[PDB]
């Protein structure tokens, strides 16, 4: 069904477009569709509900389970410092990355409607504090740590500052140049965390 | 009796808010959650945007305050700020309340432009601030090389920003009360010498 892929891209594309110009709750599946130029079934046929589209649309700019591990798998702080710093440097690289974040993290309520697409950001979100977690517990990184500094806060003290930084620039981009001013907003907590960074 | 309306009304519209979403919640339904006329609704606060805003402030502090307690060491008082200001998460249910509306329950359109900017317009002003403490002579000297005051304030208000948005979508990341002051110690040991 390649006839069928045609226009599920059709639709997460018009969705896209959409709920960054008018936000989710204002958007239905009903306009989704008409600006897809296809019918409301097709659309309920593909995505099921609304909260599901979203996920899926989510899912167009989310890295799977195994690529994250893979990477941090050599100095492994240096590998997540490294993802971090990517991660904050696609902001500009990637707009269909820029334009769903922005959908996420500003165009957004997550109300009874959408509980799916939130379990699931809660999920993904879980598993990022899981693994640096574990990262941070490994023999070889702890020691590295300062004193009464702990991989459960380590973890969630990182991620709170990388989806800060998204936060912040995605509601204001003039705060900073994600290329040329990452390095340095992540240096802190890189270098509060571990001894000798 | 009218500042007893206004509260009513707010506590309506948060009830509201929160359980539903801004957008699906209207002046209308909010009056009658309040009990109360909706041209008592229009009459205090004009339109959405603006009862929206009237609501955060109730939970945000005045710049006068803010600069007050920047201005022994200026460094400590900003620590303290922001690890009250985390801890306050917990204490002030009201804030909580306001503040998953703020980050879970709305979505920033045309609707709701006039509460956008005013909140953008208070966030810049922190940064400012923040940024300006940086810069003075005898923090300066304390921050690493190549550490900036524009980049400290930046740095630090995304990860106070970034805390409440983990801890508003999943309050079982973290203990604010225990956890705020080993959540904030790597920033601020980060950013100054001898902490």
């Amino acid at each position: 069904k390649e006839d069928s892929e045609k226009t599920r891209t059709a639709i997460l594309l018009a969705a896209e477009e959409l709920f960054l110009e008018k936000g989710v709750s204002h958007t239905s599946l009903e306009q989704i569709a008409r600006a897809a130029g296809v019918t409301r079934g097709a659309v309920y046929w593909h995505f099921q509900n609304k909260a599901h589209l979203f996920n899926e649309m989510l899912n167009q700019v989310r890295l799977p389970p195994e690529q994250l591990t893979e990477r941090l798998s050599s100095d492994p702080l240096r590998s997540l410092y490294d993802l971090c710093l990517e991660a904050v440097q696609s902001l500009l690289t990637q707009e269909k990355k820029r334009r769903i974040l922005t959908i996420l993290m500003q165009r957004c309520e997550f109300t009874e409607e959408l509980r799916e697409a939130q379990e699931r950001n809660n999920a993904f979100v879980q598993m990022f504090i899981e693994l640096c977690e574990q990262l941070f517990a490994r023999d070889e990184c702890r020691v590295r740590l300062h004193p009464g500094m702990t991989p459960r806060i380590a973890s969630r003290a990182l991620h709170a500052l990388i989806l800060g930084l998204f936060n912040d620039w995605l509601r204001d981009p003039r705060l900073f140049d994600p290329d040329t001013d990452a390095e340095h907003l992540l240096e802190p907590m890189f270098r509060g965390l571990v001894r000798d960074w």
